[PDB]
RNA sequence: AAAAAAAA
């Protein structure tokens, strides 16, 4: 119902000096009037409505405003400093006509919210927060192009991205709180929009096809699609009426050539018949726009892109990669880049924030942090080979599993043509997997008792059935993979829903150039497929919480992409089975499209305590929960149902039950970036912070509990720290403990040698979410269900690792 | 789809 206060600070760790792109702002405690302003009709966009605004502030003066200049957020809200003598009731004020309305709601104040953050008891006010917000924004609004949050200047874009696509540079800004100030964000951020060709080169762009005057066929009848795909949903700009404007979103597009193009006479001869114009292309189709009955049409040949507009679809591989190489800059560069544009913007003289009577700082905010020992790791065999982790990263040479697991019937599907494999690369890869398995825990046995080439991603069910019937024991068979064909959805499909069996993919490059990593790593995956153990925490050096049986969870919510058909949304939930915290188990199901709420977490929760009990015999006395993905803002509702729903799943399975729960959300979508002060302890490159710091002072919020932690070593580029934030304790943990305890659990992860970013249970979660969408992809909310169940065989491994 | 990090 409510939320926890700091039980102090942690002292726990070596004392480290860095920098944050924090800069304070002062307010003068004052009284500031709230207006309301509505104008008709409602779908004018935010800078006529601006303009309008200003031109009525202008020019309608001696009226309403007597030597003032209000703040204008945009939508519905105006301010201003001192009392407004037009009346306390509504009074309106009158294409090229405009009407306004004047309302009195809400008069704020600044006292209190001064009080509030010198003393930490009563909650910030909202109103007041916006009210500065507000203030603080007007002339770059006014002077700069605003995408979103962003402020884009319109000087420079460059960085042609590939098909029809660009990166603008620019910044972001936010007044977020802190204690006994309030501190302004600012950060470097890129966007992508759309280049503003003429459309003929823009197709010609999108299909690579410039030489296309050798093959004048009216279609290529096979992309046609994703040109349409991808031309819909964007507005033109038209020239040949006179800047007319024609912004009508193309939803759809016919494909015969305007030869062909009949309706009440042709586009080449209306053209002719209205402006004695000849098409030079006539063969290409043509755009058609309005409604049916309009039926209005557009050649290709007289059209261009309207700037400024946003991308909402997916991207390329080759396009991501282009994208991040451009983007990639590093820790100095963008301090120095910061602290440029802080400089340049100056704030001090700027005539509304002169009017309120607002000051800022001009240097960056001074933290400092402190750097948390790193557990040990215990490994097994005939010695102990305990591990100690150096700058974040391990390794393995010389070293045993915890728990090795002897392989003896095993098969080989090829795939692929054989040109690539015939005969000698599978002998060195079959035995080079051998020796160093036998090397490093589980001694793979024997020769494969199946090696057959089976091309054709339809032949996949009566193969596997014909190894099930015939090889009895059967334990793990191993695919290799061509490109990018739906092999991989079809072969996880019939392996995890219909039959049963353990499955193990790879890319016919590795095995054409064999690696001790890629070997190492690719065992690593397959000693927990069969159901082994790799490595276990040592009990000595451990937090205090595990003298009692206790139990992990995680949760997570994918939504579907961009605007297309409402394909369900998707959640899951993971737990332990194991003392020593190395076995998970998935219960993922699906809900109601565009939903922040999980609604059957009293059965998911259920099913999870019963399984636990049964696998270790005990009943848990905690529990640790890990939610991941909460929009900001929507945090009492999801706390409230949720909680509840975990007290109803506890108090159904018995009586008089009633445990511990500790209700803890992540983010990792944000604008915080820290940056270390002395040049002679930067590691690594990149001269990145080191792995293991927390700050908890002077950029938190007053009167709650949170923190920020960055957990491991950057490799490119600067790193990007972690935001924890409790909503619900119960167990009455400490600071110092709680975050031992999440820095301890992001050693976990086994799927390599090295520590992560968040925690074991959120991978696992949305891990788990991922392979359940490749699940639901075939080629009705009763079918679905019985899509994404998993067959009993498999429900008890890690079959998601 | 051997694995981690970096941009939306």
């Amino acid at each position: 119902f409510q939320a926890p206060r700091r039980p102090g600070i942690g002292t726990v760790g070596k004392p480290i000096k860095l920098l944050a792109n924090y800069f304070e702002v002062d307010i003068p405690k004052i009284d500031v009037y709230h207006y309301e302003v509505d104008i008709k009709p409602d779908k004018c966009p935010r800078r006529v409505n601006r303009e309008v605004v200003e031109y009525m502030v202008q020019h309608f003066k001696p009226q309403i405003f007597g030597d003032r200049k209000p703040v204008y957020d945009g939508k519905k809200n105006i301010y201003t400093v001192t009392a407004l003598p037009i009346g306390n009731e509504r009074v309106d004020f009158e294409d090229r006509i405009f009407k306004v309305s004047i309302k009195w709601l809400a008069i704020v104040s600044w006292r209190m919210l001064h009080e509030a953050l010198v003393s930490g008891q009563i909650p910030v006010p909202l109103e007041s927060v916006q009210a500065l917000d507000v203030a603080m924004r007007h002339l770059a609004s006014m002077r700069y192009t605003p995408v979103g949050r962003s402020f884009s200047p319109p000087e420079g874009y460059y960085h042609p991205l590939g098909g029809g696509r660009e990166v603008w540079f620019g910044f972001h800004q936010s007044v977020r709180p802190a204690m006994w100030k309030m501190m302004l964000n600012i950060d470097v951020s890129a966007t992508a929009f759309y280049k503003a060709q003429p459309v003929i080169e823009f197709m010609c762009e999108v299909l690579d096809i410039r030489n296309i005057d050798e093959q004048p066929k009216p279609l290529t009848d096979s992309q046609r699609v994703r040109f349409t795909k991808e031309i819909k949903g964007l507005k033109v700009e038209v020239t040949h009426c006179g800047q007319m404007k024609r912004k009508y979103r193309v939803c759809n597009v016919t494909r015969r050539p305007a030869s062909h193009q009949t309706f009440p006479c042709t586009v080449a001869q209306y053209f002719k018949q209205k402006y004695n114009l000849q098409l030079k292309y006539p063969h290409l189709p043509c755009l058609q726009v309005g409604q049916e009955q309009k039926h209005t049409y557009l050649p290709l040949e007289v059209c261009n892109i309207v700037a400024g507009q946003r991308c909402i679809k997916k991207l390329t591989d080759n396009q991501t990669s282009t994208m991040i190489k451009a983007t990639a800059r590093s820790a100095p560069d963008r301090q120095e880049e910061i602290s440029r544009l802080m400089k340049n913007a100056s704030y001090n003289l700027d005539p509304y924030i002169q009017e309120f009577g607002i000051k800022v700082k001009d240097d960056m905010t001074e933290v400092t942090g402190r750097v948390l020992p790193a557990p040990i790791l215990q490994y097994g065999g005939r010695n102990r080979a305990i591990a100690t982790p150096n700058q974040g990263v391990w390794d393995m040479r010389g070293k045993q599993f915890y728990n090795g697991i002897e392989i003896k019937v095993w098969a080989i599907a090829c795939f692929a043509p054989q040109k690539q494999c015939r005969e000698e690369v599978l002998k060195n890869f079959t035995d080079q997997l051998r020796k160093i398995s036998k090397d490093a825990g589980m001694p793979i046995q024997g020769q494969p008792c199946f090696c057959k080439y089976a091309q054709g991603a339809d032949s996949v069910e009566p193969m596997f059935r014909h190894l099930k019937n015939t090889y009895s024991g059967l334990q793990l068979i191993i695919v290799i993979l061509p490109g990018k064909t739906p092999v991989y959805a079809e072969v996880k499909r019939v392996g995890d829903t219909l039959l049963g069996m353990a499955t193990q993919c790879v890319q016919v490059k590795n095995v054409v150039k064999t690696s001790p990593q890629t070997l190492s790593n690719l065992c690593l995956k397959i000693n927990v497929k069969l159901g082994g153990i790799n490595n276990i925490l040592v009990p000595h050096q451990r937090s205090a919480v595990f003298q009692q049986p206790v139990i992990f969870l995680g949760a997570d919510v994918t939504h579907p992409p961009a605007g297309d058909g409402k394909k369900p949304s998707i959640t899951a939930v993971v737990g332990s089975m194991d003392a020593h915290p190395s076995r998970y188990c998935a219960t993922v199901r699906v809900q109601r499209p565009r939903q922040e709420i999980i609604e059957d977490l009293s059965y998911m929760v259920r099913e999870l305590l019963i399984q636990f009990y049964k696998s270790t015999r005990f009943k848990p006395t905690r529990i640790i929960f890990y939610r991941d993905g909460v929009p900001e803002g929507q945090l009492p509702q999801i706390l409230h149902y949720e909680l509840l729903a975990i007290r109803d799943a506890c108090i159904k399975l018995e009586k008089d039950y009633q445990p511990g729960i500790t209700y803890i959300v992540v983010q990792k979508r944000h604008h915080t970036r820290l940056f270390c002060a002395d040049k002679n302890e930067r590691i690594g490159k990149s001269g990145n912070i080191p792995a293991g710091t927390t700050v908890d002072t002077n950029i938190t919020h007053p009167f709650e509990f949170d923190f920020y932690l960055c957990s491991h070593a950057g490799i490119q580029g600067t790193s990007r720290p972690s935001h924890y934030y409790v909503l619900w304790d119960d167990n009455r943990f400490t600071a110092d403990e709680l975050q031992i305890l999440t820095y301890q659990l992001c050693h976990t992860y086994v799927r390599c040698t090295r520590s992560v970013s968040i925690p074991a249970p959120a991978y696992y979660a949305r891990l788990v979410a991922f392979r359940a969408r490749y699940h639901l992809v075939d080629k009705d909310p009763q079918a679905l269900a019985k899509a994404v169940q998993v067959h009993q065989d498999t429900l008890r491994t890690m079959y998601f690792a």
